[PDB]
């Protein structure tokens, strides 16, 4: 109620102030005669602390902490079917092991730079379409989820909340660039960590909560929360896991921090330190889900209808932090959830705008452009993309339907091409078109998600080698 609103106002004011202050601090830190790169790659000196904070904050936002508890709470699901915490960590480990050093060693600026140099500028432009939709729909889904969460916590209609959040996210982003985004994520990580880890001890001691050890393997009010994977569901489980594991890498939000580190060796340690952070920040969510599963919602104020019978199972974590915690701590908990839902919007906006500013506007349409023109183009693009994302979140009712399609398209199309450029020699632009056509055809017409990725990958190689033989 009042405590939640007081937390939100303070948190957003602090974030705005830090974002503005970072721009003043770091306006002069860059190549003095190349201002276009200073707002994209950041001057190529970010250490272990700031890098480790921002890389962790990128991957631990969105629906992570609010859908990790829901999977544990809902009967028929459990720890077996909560695959985000393990998918993200394995994706980060694989990235740091195999992809991070080669990309940073060659000193690229954007993810599309490898493609345009070998395949061609036209093919680099064609691969811009799948990425831009993903970056512009992840932000829309995040904005919708934030509105839902805030309308549950307090009563302010979705429009004002989403508009006020999006304006603040865009304002410091266009003013600062990468440095504001990186310096504003330390506050978010500290808020989330402190709130969740101070809330969890108080919830566990409520008289209504039972023993989470006994509930895990024995049924008291509902089915055990460890879960079970049936013999029929093995392949669906593997496909769902592989989507997150092998589809989180080919994103520019990830490659904007791999390419902005001091050296190749410091671009691996950040991934290895973010893999640990993803696991560290997921334990309180699992614990809150287990609490919610073990609780008896008849002595608390929520009333006899259980949250999953009233059809509020997406908001189990706010309900626990509100009803099973004292107000002093509920303040910190609600601030933490509000910080958690908002984490990965600015990174997506900056990632979407940087590629259009560099690869599309500069390198293809207008090569002969000064740095001032490109700076203004980047700022205008940031504003337009933020406005478009907010409008899509508020008006259209098909945000998730398009997010699901774009997520599949990225994993089926972009990932096979990245492997081919980085690790396979002899590839041509005659096989890139074949892969791009074959993946799209199978996705649109008709586990078939992973089989399309292998068909897209294996059609890239055979045609490219065949074209050499003609
Ligand atoms: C949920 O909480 C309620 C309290 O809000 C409790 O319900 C208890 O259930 C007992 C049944 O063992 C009931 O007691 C009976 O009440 C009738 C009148 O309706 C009376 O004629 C009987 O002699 C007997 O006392 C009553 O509904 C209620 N009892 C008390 C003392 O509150 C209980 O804690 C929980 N119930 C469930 C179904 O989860
Ligand atoms: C194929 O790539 C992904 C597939 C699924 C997810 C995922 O988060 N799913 C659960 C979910 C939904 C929601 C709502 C907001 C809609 N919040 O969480 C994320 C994926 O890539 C991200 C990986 C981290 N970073 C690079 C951004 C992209
Ligand atoms: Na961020």
């Amino acid at each position: 109620h009042v405590e939640g609103l007081i937390a939100i106002i303070v948190f957003y004011l602090l974030i705005l102030l830090v974002g503005i202050w970072a721009a003043w601090r770091t306006k002069n830190s860059g190549s003095a005669e190349e201002r276009s790169e200073a707002i994209i790659v950041g001057g190529r000196d970010i250490g272990l602390l700031v890098g480790g904070f921002t890389m962790t904050a990128t991957w631990v936002g969105g629906g992570y902490i609010n859908g990790t508890a829901e999977a544990v709470y809902v009967p028929g699901y459990g720890l077996a079917w909560a695959q985000a915490p393990i998918g993200y960590s394995l994706s980060l480990i694989l990235g740091g092991l195999f992809f991070a050093k080669p990309m940073r060693s060659k000193g690229y600026v954007t993810m599309l730079d490898p493609f345009q140099q070998i395949y061609g500028k036209r093919m680099g432009g064609l691969l811009f379409i799948p990425a831009l939709m993903g970056e512009m729909f992840w932000a829309a889904a995040i904005f919708s989820a934030l509105g839902a969460t805030i309308s549950v916590i307090i009563d302010v209609d979705m429009h004002i909340s989403v508009i006020i959040s999006a304006l603040i996210a865009t304002l410091y982003t266009l003013v600062g660039g990468l440095y504001s985004v990186a310096y504003t994520d330390v506050v978010q990580l500290f808020c989330i960590f402190v709130g969740l880890w101070i809330s969890v001890p108080f919830a566990l001691s409520h008289p209504a909560v039972a023993d989470i050890g006994f509930t895990a393997v024995h049924a008291k009010y509902q089915k055990p929360w460890l879960g079970t994977v049936d013999s029929s569901e093995v392949y669906s489980w593997l496909d769902s896991f592989l989507l997150l594991m092998l589809g989180g890498i080919p994103w520019q939000a990830y490659f904007q921090r791999v390419l902005s580190s001091s050296s190749a060796t410091y671009a691996q340690v950040l991934s290895f330190l973010a893999a640990f952070g993803c696991l560290v920040m997921a334990i309180p969510a699992i614990l809150i889900g287990a609490i919610g599963a073990s609780t008896d919602w008849n002595q608390t104020a929520y009333g006899l209808p259980d949250p999953k019978t009233t059809e509020e199972a997406d908001m189990i974590l706010p309900i626990v932090l509100q009803y099973l915690c004292p107000v002093y701590i509920s303040f910190f908990g609600l601030g933490a959830v509000s910080a958690a839902v908002m984490s990965s919007a600015d990174s997506s906006i900056l990632s979407a705008s940087s590629m259009f500013a560099r690869n599309i506007y500069q390198l293809s349409f207008r090569q002969n452009a000064s740095d001032k023109e490109i700076v203004w183009v980047m700022r205008i693009t940031v504003f337009v993309f933020g406005a478009s994302a907010t409008a899509m979140a508020l008006l259209t009712k098909t945000v998730y339907g398009l997010w699901y399609l774009s997520s599949d398209l990225v994993y089926i199309v972009i990932f096979p091409q990245l492997l081919c450029v980085l690790f396979v020699k002899g590839t041509n632009t005659y096989g890139a078109v074949a892969g791009y056509v074959s993946g799209l055809f199978l996705r649109i017409t008709g586990p078939f998600k992973t089989l399309a990725m292998v068909t897209s990958f294996l059609t890239n190689i055979c045609i490219s080698y065949l074209a050499k033989y003609l």
